[PDB]
C-alpha cells in the first residue's frame, strides 16, 4: 500500500533508511546551541542512489562529510511547521542495500521547538542552568538532521560534554563519563541504545541532577530538592513493570529509570525508552496520580516496540497503551476499578468531541495530518476512541483474559517494526479467526473514519462512580434553601480519585450558581488540596461560574507549572471570563519568553494572540 509520512520531507524508508546514529554534541548554556556531529549509517533501498534528503528545522549546517570529504548540499525553502529540507549528493551512487556514513556539522538555533533552555531561577536549585528535550511528535529535526518519521528505526550512541558541574542523561543505557579531552572544566557523557527506536524517542536532559535507587531496574532523577519527594511517589513502578510484563512480553529495554523534570514540562509523562520523563505535578504525597507512570510502562510496548507507522496512526500508539494502562491499575486495584476509569475515559471523550464539534476531522480515529502540525491536533480523541474501540473489542470478542492474549501477540507479531491500522485490523483478524463472523458486525468505516462519538458505547460497571453521580446531581439540582445541608461529611466515604470524578461531573454542567461555589469552598475547603487534578478542576468550576477570587489562584497555577493538560484550559476560562481576560492576555505576554516553545504556540494561538 502507497503510505507515505506526509508530516516529513525527507526521503522515505522506501528509498533509504537511517540504521545508526552517532551522536558527537556539546551544550552550550551561554549561547543556548548544541553544537556538532551527527553521523548517520544509512542503507540505501533502491539500485543507483545519488541523492537523500533529510528533515531539518532552523539547524545551521556547517558541512557533511562522506568517505573523508565535503559533499554538495543544498538547504530547501522552509514549509512552516515542516521546517526545509536538506537535500545531500552522494559521491558516488550506491546500490540496493549499500550501506554508507554521513556526518554532518550542526548547531541548532536557541528558538528549536524541540528545546527548554531555562535559566537558574526556573530550577530548583537556583544556582545551574537546565536544559530538556521534547522530541515527540516531529521535533527532532529541529535538534539534528534526520529522517523524522516513525517508519523508521535506529539504534544510537552518543557523547554529550556538558559543564563538569552538571549530569547529561539520555534515552539510552548510560556508558561512562570522562573528563572532556578538549576542556578541563567539561566533562562528556556517554550513552549506547542498543533497541532500534524511531527518533521522536531520542531525549536529551542536562542540569543539576541527583539520582535514588527506588527498584532493582530503576533510579529516580531530579534535582535535589525533588528526589527524596520523587522516590515516594513513585515507589511503585517495579510492582507495575512486573505486571506489565506479565501483559505484554519481556521488557527489553534494560534499565527503566523515572526523570521528574522542572515545572515547564508540558506533558504528564513522555515514553523515552530507558528513561521516562514525568511532570512534577505528580508529587501529590499520596500516589493517586501512578496512573501516569502505568501509561509510561505501557508505552515500552506499545509505541517503543510496536511504533505507528506515520502519525495519522497514532492511535495504534494511544489506545493499546491507554488499554495497557487500565489493565495495570485493575490489576492493582480491581476490576471495578479499571471499569471506574474506562468510564471516566468515555466522559473526556464527550468532552473533546463537544469542544471539537461532533463533524470535526479530528474526532476521527485515523486522521490525515496534511499540512496539519501534529502539536494543533493533538487531543484526547485517539487515546479514548481507541481505548474505546479495544473495550469494545474486548467485551465482543469474550473478556479480559482473552483480548489480553490477542494484545501479547500483537506484541510479539510486531516488536521493532512500525504499522498502520491496516495491519492491525489484518492481524486482529487473524488472531480471532474463529470469530470473524462477530468482527463483522463491527462498524470499522464509523469506528476508525467517522467523526464524533463512536457509533456504540461499551458496557461499563458504575459502582465506584455512582457515588460520584449522585454527589454532582445533588449540588447541580439543589436551591438555595438546600446548600444548607451540604457537610464536609458527604465526602468522608470518596477517594481521591472518586472527589476528582465528582469534581468533572459537576464541571461537565459548569457554570452553578456562584453561591452554590461558595458553599462548596465553605463545607469542603477544596481550595486547601494540593492535589494538581483536583486542584485544576476546582479553579476551572471556579472560574467557569465567575468566582472573582478564583482568578489570583487560577493565575498562579496556570503560570507556577506548564503542564499543558492544565496551562491551556486554565488560560482559556480566564480569557473567557470577562473580569480576568485582560489579566490573561497580560500574564501570557509576560511569561511567553520563558514558556516551553510548544506551550507558549499553543497558548497564544488558544488566547488568539501574537
Ligand atoms: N507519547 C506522549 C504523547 C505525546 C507527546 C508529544 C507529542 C505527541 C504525543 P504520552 O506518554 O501519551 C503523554 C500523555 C501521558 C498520559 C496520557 C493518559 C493518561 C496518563 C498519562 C499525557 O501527558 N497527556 C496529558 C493529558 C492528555 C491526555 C490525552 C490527550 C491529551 C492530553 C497529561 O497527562 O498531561
Ligand atoms: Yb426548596
Ligand atoms: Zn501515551
Amino acid at each position: 500500500p502507497e503510505i507515505v509520512d506526509t508530516c516529513s520531507l525527507a526521503s522515505p524508508a522506501s528509498v533509504c533508511r537511517t540504521k545508526h546514529l552517532h551522536l558527537r554534541c556539546s551544550v552550550d548554556f551561554t549561547r543556548r546551541t548544541l553544537t556538532g556531529t551527527a553521523a548517520l549509517t544509512v542503507q540505501s533501498q533502491e539500485d543507483n542512489l545519488r541523492s537523500l534528503v533529510l528533515d531539518t528545522k532552523d539547524l545551521t549546517i556547517e558541512k557533511v562529510v562522506i568517505n573523508g570529504q565535503e559533499v554538495k548540499y543544498a538547504l530547501g525553502e522552509r514549509q512552516s511547521y515542516k521546517g526545509s529540507p536538506m537535500e545531500i549528493s552522494l559521491p558516488i551512487a550506491l546500490s540496493k542495500n549499500q550501506e554508507i556514513v554521513i556526518e554532518i556539522s550542526f548547531e541548532t538555533s536557541p528558538k528549536s521547538s524541540a528545546l527548554q533552555w531555562l535559566t537558574p531561577e526556573q530550577t530548583s536549585g537556583k544556582e545551574h542552568p537546565y536544559l530538556f528535550s521534547q522530541c515527540q511528535a516531529i521535533h527532532c529535526r529541529a535538534i539534528l538532521p534526520c529522517q523524522d518519521t516513525p517508519s523508521v528505526k535506529l539504534t544510537y550512541t552518543a557523547e554529550v560534554s556538558v559543564p563538569k558541574e552538571l549530569v547529561a542523561l539520555m534515552s539510552a543505557i548510560r556508558d561512562g563519563e570522562t573528563p572532556d579531552p578538549e576542556d578541563p572544566s567539561r566533562k562528556i557523557y556517554k550513552f549506547i541504545q542498543k533497541v532500534p527506536i524511531p527518533c521522536y524517542l531520542i531525549a536529551l536532559v542536562v542540569g543539576a541532577l541527583e539520582s535514588r535507587q527506588i527498584g532493582p531496574r530503576t533510579l529516580v532523577w531530579s534535582e535535589k530538592e525533588q528526589v527524596e519527594k520523587s522516590a515516594y511517589e513513585f515507589s511503585e513502578t517495579e510492582s507495575m513493570l512486573k505486571i506489565a510484563e506479565d501483559l505484554g512480553g519481556p521488557y527489553v529495554w534494560g534499565q527503566y529509570d523515572l526523570l521528574v523534570l522542572p515545572p515547564s514540562f508540558p506533558y504528564g509523562g513522555m515514553e523515552n525508552p530507558c528513561l521516562t520523563f514525568v511532570t512534577p505535578t505528580l508529587l501529590a504525597g499520596d500516589k493517586s496520580l501512578s496512573n501516569v507512570i502505568a501509561h509510561e510502562i505501557s508505552h515500552s510496548w506499545t509505541g517503543n516496540l510496536v511504533t505507528n507507522k506515520t502519525w495519522d496512526h497514532f492511535w495504534l500508539n494511544e489506545g493499546h497503551t491507554v488499554y495497557l494502562e487500565r489493565h495495570i491499575c485493575g490489576r492493582l486495584f480491581g476490576e471495578k476499578f479499571r471499569h471506574f476509569n474506562a468510564l471516566g475515559g468515555w466522559g473526556e471523550l464527550q468532552n473533546s468531541v463537544k469542544t471539537f464539534g461532533e463533524t470535526h476531522p479530528f474526532t476521527k480515529l485515523v486522521v490525515d495530518l496534511t499540512d496539519i502540525d501534529p502539536d494543533v491536533a493533538y487531543s484526547s480523541v485517539p487515546y479514548e476512541k481507541g481505548f474505546a474501540l479495544l473495550f469494545y473489542l474486548e467485551q465482543l470478542l469474550g473478556g479480559p483474559e482473552i483480548f489480553l492474549g490477542f494484545l501479547k501477540a500483537y506484541v510479539e507479531k510486531f516488536s521493532y517494526k512500525s504499522i498502520t491500522t491496516d495491519d492491525w485490523k489484518d492481524f486482529l483478524y487473524s488472531y480471532f479467526k474463529d470469530k470473524v463472523d462477530v468482527l463483522n458486525q463491527v462498524d470499522w468505516n464509523a469506528w476508525l473514519y467517522s467523526p464524533g462519538l463512536p457509533p456504540i458505547k461499551p458496557n461499563y460497571d458504575m459502582t465506584l462512580t455512582n457515588a460520584c453521580i449522585a454527589l454532582s446531581q445533588r449540588w447541580i439540582t439543589a436551591k438555595e434553601d438546600d446548600l444548607n445541608s451540604f457537610n464536609a461529611t458527604d465526602l468522608k466515604d470518596l477517594s481521591s480519585h472518586q472527589l476528582n470524578e465528582f469534581l468533572a461531573q459537576t464541571l461537565q454542567r459548569a457554570p452553578l450558581p456562584l453561591g452554590h461555589i461558595k458553599r462548596m469552598q465553605e463545607v469542603y475547603n477544596f481550595n486547601a488540596i494540593n492535589n494538581s487534578e483536583i486542584r485544576f478542576r476546582w479553579l476551572r468550576l471556579c472560574i467557569q461560574s465567575k468566582w472573582e477570587d478564583a482568578i489570583p489562584l487560577a493565575l498562579k497555577m496556570a503560570t507556577e507549572q506548564g503542564r499543558m493538560k492544565f496551562t491551556r484550559p486554565l488560560f482559556k476560562d480566564l480569557a473567557a471570563f470577562d473580569k480576568s481576560h485582560d489579566q490573561a492576555v497580560r500574564t501570557y505576554q509576560e511569561h511567553k519568553a520563558s514558556m516551553h516553545p510548544v506551550t507558549a504556540m499553543l497558548v497564544g494561538k488558544d488566547l488568539k494572540v501574537d
